[PDB]
């Protein structure tokens, strides 16, 4: 699609309410709505005004205007407005100077696959992400100065077993760590799960299935097809968008967090990953798992810079809590086929050359899919440009100090990008301005202040001292 | 139907998603829903991915991908989907063989079904489940370090007599032991009962009859036709699913548990079982019963091998409070027609050798009914083989220690496996693999756990002591 | 007094009950009562037997069997003991050997002692400790896989100014920060601070005053004098023990946990140290603050060997948000007179040379104190034999890098033990067997079960992602 189809589509079909979206830097996606008049060429070129000083980790005050820039090949109807809107996604130019904005998320990733195009390696890199989520049907949380408390509830919840229920209660709450993927009654989620897998269909985005998830209280999964760097991180944040309002449509609420529930399964977001070059792929060859040495080579890119890149896939001290030693993994920086212990996994493609790729589990959906993606691209990349050995694959289940492990924290990550940092901004996909205020803001708005608050389960082991 | 057939079948009437759905080893239906463009060709072959390790009694972490081969033959629409989906029943392959999982149940089955037409003994076996169930409109369960309990609630239970119920209690409760058969306003179950018959008549299933049953507050039996071993086990894994779900639909909740309430009837799962060739019954004779000396013979095996078969037929701790002497039977392993207090019954046929069968009267519906069906089926060709002597009929009521009693307990079941599985694997239908996860996963997950927690009646017997 | 004079004391007053206290490894108090005619002469050299396998980190199942050593000297009236019982405390013997056990807290504490007389530095160590805490009126905790919580109440806590009382809300809420030291309506535990502060006087505790503490909602404190290292460790044990049961007698509760208030003072114990020979204080000088220049290496070991005293001085995960940079420190490495930010401070005394001493500020009332003090003792002493220089004092409030820093958690305190534990260890005091299961234990039941729990406040920050 083209600026002018459209602007033909708007006047065709009499759409009176444009919504442009855009992700800010820690992964929030931004909206604002204009009357159709609002839209022109030019708004496809020039962009149209907002403040960036009221978008986390942007502008100051003192330098305020942005632009908003809208691709056209993302135009769709938005279903949650009752009002006929059309819907689309930006990039954030610099009105001072007229370029793409080096902060902009969406900007980083274009300019990772514009890097790949460069060094000759592949055009295309495909990326394949897994986000599990937990639906939710109530969620209370707080902390002030005498308490800190957080109440997650579900029908699903088999804390729930024994409680009276509005006419009545009746059964079927899947056992902890037993819900993949048993039918209904125990899946209480079929219909909702559909109507968001077909929904972001009509989005845009390329689907393919869905199942419950292992946790009890309400752990689902939606299978979306691979698309190249940008698109599928388009495809990622409309994913998360859908789901969501569904949910608040069937009035229930979904989180994408790591860890809600204690001693039970965490939400990640597995990302399958294949570079290729003139519609062949690059990772199919006679090495280990029917992998190329260029394969072996981007995996060892990705567990050698694995640590630093935890700071943009695992960017949350939640996300810890999941990335723990023994439930579930992955903990140990290796790489195995059909092994789901391992930090990458070669997955079993059925002889096929077109299947073949790496599956990084570290990551999880609290990230921003547009940094994520760069990042892994360029430690991918890094890995064959200098020709990190992967190391030999480990086909075990669970000496273990042996094998490299992930950090322990996020300010662990972020010490590892500071260490680590090169393979990113030496690119120019990264800028270290962006490095340095991501660690910034990281530390200030999130590790410093989880370090202040005390936790509950400090009232467990130490009220009694 | 063909793969071909159900390709045409989702393009002519425009199905967006597929339900494919496979069974666990336990007995669990276990699903996970496609786009229709992940099925194609391929898939009736290769199958499709999923994680083998999340499905219990499986898979380990280290060697987890698995695929699932739907059969074209299962397709139907699942009604209970408000979205068109068609579903298929799958069998389990391994995808680093080639070959059908040696632990998947279904293919147990088929390989038991292969194993009869080998021996050149019949062609066919008809199985004829009857599976009894607890229709709830309430159930609370629970067990912490300082308490035990479960609440089971329906409106037609005897309990309930003296309650206020909302404008307000309409009596006719049926009284303990009193429910076979009433009609309205006794029989409560009428409208759904024939709601459940015809959507599993829609499902694929041989459908016969209905009524209420023995208990009081809510046991009911749908009356389903006979079937071979696999159409057999799939038909009771559809009737199983179906009241679940219409139970659901209607705000009510369903157990097949053999002993959920105490002084009143269990729900069993009685078994009508006849081998046939070339379109004959080969259970007609002039022999005890108008049997032939194969189907005394094949009841020669069924008694002999009965403690072991309950390992399969009678696979928890819950079984064992059915299977107690007295209420209701069959403890004793014995033959007779017409005998409802014996193990295996002869029913009356009128006159007609295509009715000729026994009545495997042990087995409760927490049965996998393809592990339960290809055991009894071995047992009974082993008995023809041997060529076991069932001993002579005992046609009386209610010394009884001159008869041979079934297991007291899951742990007996499982020791009487141990001892007598050569019927079983020697056959090459089950692994002596499958064999011994089994037994372990039983006592690890069921025995076990049990041993620990204390009963509520441990309070009424030994508070004062 | 002697054994026969506790003996004496029995037989003359009609006691029948003697309660026997000591400390486990962690630091709480255990029990152990028994009827008069089981104490006798030999129970104050052989002891009394008891389980060593059920008190937290010692011996194992198969070498269970301990003894109960009592002091004499600390023979008093336990006054929370409605019948007239005598309460003395032990150290702890090992049958098999017959030696004091070198993993009992008491025991490491006189070694130390015993080491300081060794060394002909000094014969006596006097240790003031300042032990703050909360007295609440009420405490809900808890934590289950779908949530996190805790609720500390007091009539004190500002949070409640706008709250509905019984007979009503009467004001006079200290503000948060501002409790240090209004009179009543606001202070409203005099009477029961006198209390606590004449009932441990009685126990034989040196006592000196009382005040209410910065925190709103209870936080208080009471002053004691100094003693010598196993009388002062002794006597802290007291002080806890009066506290929380004058507190339960007037139905509250008490907590001496570093932070159980977010944005509002720690409860922390400030240790005054000072060391002594043939009645002469050794500290006093004509250097720095009045002090000697073993006064000032004293505390060259104190900060230099800070990170690995931390391990023993603050063993809580909950230790770490008191100990954070601003709120209140002291988390700077440095000593200074006077200044109150400082990790070590120089009190000002009245031109005194009996009363120079310095003030570790870090320490909490979290720790063992027989292990704390015993550990502050040998940095202190192998800063005089190597002879450690302090650096010079900082005199300022609040670049910041250039002055060491604590550890910012647990782990970190343990990984710093690990890496300097000698200066313990070499001396005899402590053994590298108990310096092992130490980190062993904090590792295993504090630092690994609170990285798997998700805090409410992640909730707060990640919900939305
Ligand atoms: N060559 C490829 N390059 C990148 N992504 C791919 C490639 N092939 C498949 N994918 C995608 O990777 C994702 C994987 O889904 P799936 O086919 O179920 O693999 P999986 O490993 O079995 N999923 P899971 O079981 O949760 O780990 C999908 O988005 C696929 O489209
Ligand atoms: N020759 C046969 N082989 C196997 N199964 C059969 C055969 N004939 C009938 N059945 C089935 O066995 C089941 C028996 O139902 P039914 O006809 O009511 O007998 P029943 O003994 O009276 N039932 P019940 O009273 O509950 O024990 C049905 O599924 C029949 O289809
Ligand atoms: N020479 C000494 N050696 C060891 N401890 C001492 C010595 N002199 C006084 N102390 C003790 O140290 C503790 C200090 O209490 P205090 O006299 O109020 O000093 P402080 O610094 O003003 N207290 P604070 O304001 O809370 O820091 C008391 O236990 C004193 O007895
Ligand atoms: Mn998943
Ligand atoms: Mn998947
Ligand atoms: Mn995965
Ligand atoms: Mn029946
Ligand atoms: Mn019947
Ligand atoms: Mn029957
Ligand atoms: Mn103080
Ligand atoms: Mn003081
Ligand atoms: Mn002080």
């Amino acid at each position: 699609r083209t600026p002018q189809e459209v602007l033909k589509w708007i006047q065709d079909e009499n759409i009176k309410i444009i919504d442009l979206k855009f992700i800010d830097t820690p992964g929030i996606w931004q909206h604002c709505s204009f009357y159709y008049d609002q839209l022109d060429e030019n708004s496809f070129t020039e962009g149209i005004p907002f403040d960036g000083s009221s978008i986390r980790g942007w502008k100051a005050i003192n330098e305020s205007d942005m632009c908003m820039v809208p691709d056209p090949n993302t135009a769709t109807i938005d279903p949650f407005c009752k009002e006929p809107t059309l819907s689309m996604i930006c990039s954030i130019k610099e009105p001072r100077t007229g370029e793409w904005y080096n902060r902009d998320p969406r900007t980083i990733a274009a300019k990772a696959a514009e890097y790949l195009r460069g060094t000759g390696i592949a055009d295309t890199v495909y990326f394949g992400p897994e986000a599990e989520f937990f639906l939710f049907d109530d969620i209370r949380f707080g902390q002030t100065e005498n308490s800190s408390y957080y109440f997650a509830d579900s029908v699903e919840g088999r804390w729930n077993t024994g409680r009276e229920e509005e006419g009545g209660n009746l059964g079927y709450k899947p056992g902890y760590k037993q819900g993949y993927f048993p039918v209904a009654p125990t899946d209480t989620a079929q219909d909702i799960r559909t109507e968001m897998l077909l929904t972001m269909a009509a989005f845009g985005v390329p689907i393919e299935k869905h199942h419950h998830e292992v946790a009890s209280g309400g752990q689902n999964e939606l299978g979306i097809k691979f698309d190249k760097l940008v698109n599928s991180a388009d495809n990622l944040m409309i994913y998360k968008y859908v789901i969501k309002n569904v949910a608040k449509k069937y009035g229930k609420t979904v989180t994408f967090m790591p860890k809600p529930i204690f001693n039970d399964n965490g939400s990640g977001m597995h990302v399958h990953q294949s570079l290729w070059k003139d519609g062949q792929p690059l990772f199919a060859g006679d090495k280990y798992a029917g992998f190329s040495q260029m394969g072996l080579w981007y995996i060892g890119g990705i567990l050698k810079h694995a640590p630093a890149l935890l700071a943009f896939t695992n960017p949350t001290t939640n996300s810890y809590k999941r990335l723990v030693p023994g439930f579930e993994a992955p903990v140990n920086l290796a790489y195995s086929q059909g092994n789901r212990s391992a930090s990458v996994r070669i997955p079993l493609s059925g002889g096929n050359p077109k299947a073949k790729r790496l599956e990084f589990r570290c990551p999880d959906a609290t990230s921003n899919p547009y940094l994520a993606f760069a990042a892994m691209l360029c430690a991918g990349i890094d890995g064959i440009k200098n020709q990190i050995d992967p190391g030999e694959p480990l086909d075990v289940d669970i000496e273990l100090a042996k094998i490299p492990s992930t950090p322990g924290s996020l300010e662990a990550a972020l010490e590892a990008l500071e260490k680590d940092h090169e393979f990113l901004t030496g690119t120019g996909v990264f800028s270290p301005d962006f490095v340095e205020s991501w660690i910034e803001y990281k530390l200030d708005n999130e590790v410093n202040p989880m370090r202040l608050r005390p936790h509950p389960y400090e009232f467990s082991l130490y009220y009694d001292c």
